[PDB]
RNA sequence: GUGCUGGCCGCUCUCGCUAGAGGGAGGUCAGAGCACAUAAUAUCAAUGGAAUAUAG
DNA sequence: CTATATTCCATTGATATTATCATCTAGAC
DNA sequence: GTCTAGATGATAATACACCGTT
């Protein structure tokens, strides 16, 4: 049921609401914003004052200080019913009853199925096995083994039954109950059931979704205090008191600084280099230590540090959470509410039995919506349409393939502008054969054999690569066990190319246009910001600068002037390429990215241009602008591209893709670079879209991805002049490829060798990925290391923390890895003309490229 | 059904003027293809701006 | 004027939790 | 019989990695 079913969702408008419905959903949200805070207040949790951001705090103490008086004699009761919500799962169906007066227990149990196949043959069943069954099942656990072997040998089935039901049933499931009568809790509609069902069911949720935040995070603030406790070395001393004098005079460190500072300590300058402070006081002999000091401890004394300086930032508790925003209320088929759902030709009824009807609209995400009354579920089924606003139109209307779902639930929320919205979660039937091959054999680097004699006997495979500039290049292919062909894929067999690797979509043409008017943007900030810094001083403008105002025709020729004309340029130079790529419907994708970052740079342009009229020694505060019109156009570039990817692999088992990495830290320079591709929701958005049709997908590792030899495996060198070249050096002849082919290559090639085989490893090799390596190739998985020859090394059974590559087949050093690199470079300064090799030609032999046998 | 777009006109805020640029709200003319897993809570990092030290 | 660095304020990228029922059972007609 | 709501349901699974070199 939840496990080979794939849970999608969509909703449709209300359109008119007849009966006490508003009432209904009042109360509800009333009901559950107020005991959400008197439940979160029995259950003592500490947690941090909003008022002064986390300065002070309410102790886990006070808390417990406090139940006492809120509560009473009834701490014991509290305490059992707030386990047993806590937990959950089936055991707390019941817990309704703390808002139902009318409520009826049961002083017998459910005679369960699994009770009915443990009763029939209980009398051949033996002592040994009386105990592994019932060691586990709370219910059966009231009746010792040896009673339910005489019970069972010595009576009849029926009589067995009739006489142990009373002892299993549950007594804690009319604790709910009973804390109502000793505390008189009083809710809105206590005469009702499928209002009390829903209410505990929404309450509940809201508390465990905080007990497991507030208990994971009590426990992440641990590991870190004791990962900073561990490191303490002398270079950490050094770095950490460092820190506190430039903090004393309130420079503080960084990176950058702590290798600026250490190579131009030894050494003199004439100009006043960016950081002075710094470099001052490594010039004294205190900070002597850590210049001989190794640069792998150096790194784990500046990593440290770091990660001392977060833990000093971190509250006691995580604050409260804020109940006030709506919930989204659930209501089912068997006892959660109830409904009936029946299509109409213009519309959709929801007939609440005694709460009124609910008429609802027909989308196009819903297109030729069927729906068929079972038992206790609905059978759908809806074809895409092609939602064509336009009344008169010159595309031809697309539709879709049939679609076939189960809806057993619906759902209904108030959104802030005041309007009701009835979602549908219906969930998609899909074999659970191929995830199972992606997830289980493609990403384990050690198989076992219980699902290596199942694996299939024909497979169709891809990869891709995503990049900012020529966004999906991808290759497509065919494996075949018994077959024979150049790919190589380990423990299954081997392979051959279907279509040859290409670019799927190249750079459009709009595309160069829009990153200098990017250029233009900031150039224009930087002056602007110059053209404020000049008047504090009333110095005169860079001729540079003024030459440069010039170019665009202003009214007058005062240069204030020429930059206002400036800004309205770039303003009527960036909504010409709204209006003109959004015609068309956002068509290449490409070009649909660097739209984004001419919007954001232009934001801080008008953001600093507000500003340029203050005044020394005050501050602006900022005016919360409302809009949301820039999470709505990113949000559809990273479906777009999710699509784009899937309607290209639709004949395919498995796709094989880089794990990119997200944005980082203050060290890093390229932040605002990263944050624009947004890899990490790409790579969540193309797993939905892949996964809706039965598709595996597998995340390889990105090292060295992009600079080998996909045939040979040989390193090669990366034009930095040209970015789409790439040129390898293999028996004294030059070679020539192209940048993203070989990506994409080499991501299938370590998509079928679960990238097992290493590309660079520092030998302290503790690793699944490598371990298993070195056990394959060269014969044990613990070896030593030293290095011989010109650069290769001898493994044997020395070096510590070194940075071993691995080309050709032979482990190499790093100094020979750097020769070959400048042996491709200098070469390739002296002009020696290349042919050029094609990867998807036929008459390759093999790919040895990240193959490792 | 949700989402993403500009031309143009008065009103009203912000700044400056040898001169105009930006924000909010409204009216009107057009354009309009292609994607859609929908929500509640909590935590971390940074981006952008402003000011302040500074030194040199 | 170009770097390093401190405080304030939205706003964004990213990842964790909570969810997307089934099967007796007693009463009316 | 056939609906139609209210009160109660064994366990119930799947990968891997950070340690220089701009």
């Amino acid at each position: 049921m939840k496990v080979h079913e794939i849970p999608r969702s969509q909703l449709l408008k209300i359109k008119q609401y007849e009966g006490s419905f508003v009432e209904w959903y009042r109360d509800l949200q009333e009901d559950r914003k107020k005991f959400a805070s008197l439940l979160f207040r029995w259950a003592a949790f500490g947690y941090a004052a909003r008022e002064d951001d986390g300065a002070t705090y309410i102790s886990p103490s006070q808390a417990l200080l406090e139940r006492r008086l809120l509560l009473g004699d009834a701490e014991d009761v509290a305490i059992k019913f707030l386990d047993v919500l806590f937990k959950g799962g089936a055991p707390s169906s019941s817990c309704y009853s703390l808002f139902y007066e009318d409520f009826a227990l049961r002083d017998k149990a459910k005679y369960s199925g699994a009770k009915r196949e443990f009763i029939e043959g209980l009398a051949t069943m033996p002592l040994d096995k009386i105990i592994e069954r019932i060691r586990q099942d709370e219910q059966l656990s009231k009746i010792p083994a040896e009673e339910w072997l005489i019970l069972g040998a010595e009576y009849s089935p029926e009589e067995i039954w009739e006489q142990v039901a009373p002892r299993i049933v549950n007594v804690d499931r009319s604790l709910g109950k009973q804390l109502r009568e000793r505390l008189g809790i009083k809710c809105r509609r206590p005469h009702d059931a499928g209002y009390c069902k829903i209410l505990m069911e929404v309450v509940a949720r809201q508390l465990r979704s905080h007990n497991e935040t507030y208990h994971e995070y009590l426990n992440q603030t641990h590991e870190m205090k004791t990962k900073v406790a561990n490191n303490l070395t002398n270079e950490f001393d050094l770095v950490c008191e460092f820190a506190e004098v430039l903090e004393e005079k309130n420079y503080g460190l960084g990176w950058y600084v702590l290798w600026q500072g250490v190579k131009q300590a030894l050494k003199e300058q004439k100009k006043p280099t960016k950081i002075q402070i710094a470099v001052d006081q490594l010039r004294q002999p205190k900070f002597a230590g850590l210049l001989t000091a190794k640069w792998r401890a150096l790194k784990g004394a500046y990593d440290t540090w770091k990660l001392k300086k977060r833990l000093e930032k971190r509250k006691a508790f995580p604050y409260m959470p804020n109940w006030d925003n709506d919930y989204q209320i659930p209501v089912g088929l068997t006892g959660l509410g109830v409904f009936t759902l029946e299509v109409k030709r213009t519309e959709v009824v929801v007939d609440l039995k005694e709460h009124g009807k609910l008429f609802c609209s027909h989308s196009h995400y819903f297109g030729d919506l069927t729906a068929e009354k079972h038992p206790s579920r609905y059978h759908l089924k809806f074809r895409h349409k092609l939602k064509l606003r336009k009344r008169d139109s010159r595309v031809e209307p697309t539709i879709g393939p049939w679609i076939e779902a189960a809806l057993r639930e619906i759902t209904i929320q108030k959104k802030p502008n005041g309007v009701f919205y009835l979602g549908l979660p219906y969930a998609l039937s899909h074999g659970i054969d191929n995830f199972q091959i992606a997830k289980r054999f493609f990403s384990a680097a050690k198989p076992d054999k219980e699902v290596i004699n199942g694996l299939p006997s024909e497979m169709v495979v891809g990869a891709a690569a995503l990049n900012l500039s020529n966004i999906v290049a991808p290759v497509k292919a065919r494996i075949g066990k018994g077959l024979e062909g150049p790919l190589h894929a380990l423990d299954y067999g081997y392979g051959e190319l279907i279509d040859g690797p290409k670019i799927l979509t190249p750079d459009g043409p709009r595309c160069g246009e829009l990153i200098s008017l990017k250029r233009d943007i900031v150039e224009i900030k930087s002056a602007i910001k110059e053209f404020k810094a000049c008047q504090r001083e009333g110095l005169t403008m860079s001729e540079e600068t003024t030459t440069w105002l010039s170019e665009v025709e202003s009214p007058s020729d005062s240069p204030r002037c020429m930059i206002q004309s400036r800004i309205a340029d770039t303003s009527r130079r960036l909504n010409s390429f709204k209006y003109q790529m959004n015609k068309e419907g956002y068509q290449d994708l490409a070009e649909a990215l660097r739209l984004l970052d001419a919007m954001d740079s232009y934001n801080s342009l008008l953001e600093s241009y507000q500003r340029m009229h203050l005044s020394p020694g005050e501050q602006s505060p900022k005016e919360a602008k409302f809009d949301t019109k820039r999470a709505s156009f990113r949000d559809l570039l990273r479906r777009r591209v999710a699509h784009t990817i899937v309607e290209y692999f639709d004949d395919c088992d498995i796709v094989f893709f880089e794990d990119l990495d997200g944005p980082s830290d203050s060290d890093s320079r390229n932040n605002a670079l990263v944050k624009l591709l947004s890899p990490r929701t790409l790579l969540l958005y193309i797993r939905q879209a892949l996964e809706k049709r039965g598709i595996g997908m597998v995340e390889v590792a990105k090292d060295g991805t992009s600079q080998n030899n996909p045939i040979s495996g040989h390193v090669g060198w990366r034009n930095k002049q040209n970015k789409s070249e790439i040129y390898f050096y293999e028996d004294k002849e030059l070679l020539v490829m192209d940048a993203d082919e070989v990506g994409a290559m080499n991501i299938l090639c370590r998509g079928l060798n679960h990238s097992v085989c290493p590309y660079s490893f520092v030998t302290k090799d503790y690793g699944k990925r490598v371990k298993r390596f070195l056990k394959d190739r060269y014969g044990s998985s613990n070896v030593r290391f030293l290095v011989a020859s010109m650069g290769f090394v001898t493994v044997t059974t020395a070096l510590v923390g070194k940075r071993l590559y691995y080309h050709g087949g032979e482990l190499v050093t790093h100094d020979l890895h750097n020769r070959m690199k400048d042996e491709i470079k200098y070469l390739v300064e002296k002009e020696v003309l290349a042919r050029r090799v094609s990867l998807s030609d036929s008459t390759i032999k093999s790919y040895k490229s990240f193959a490792h046998v």
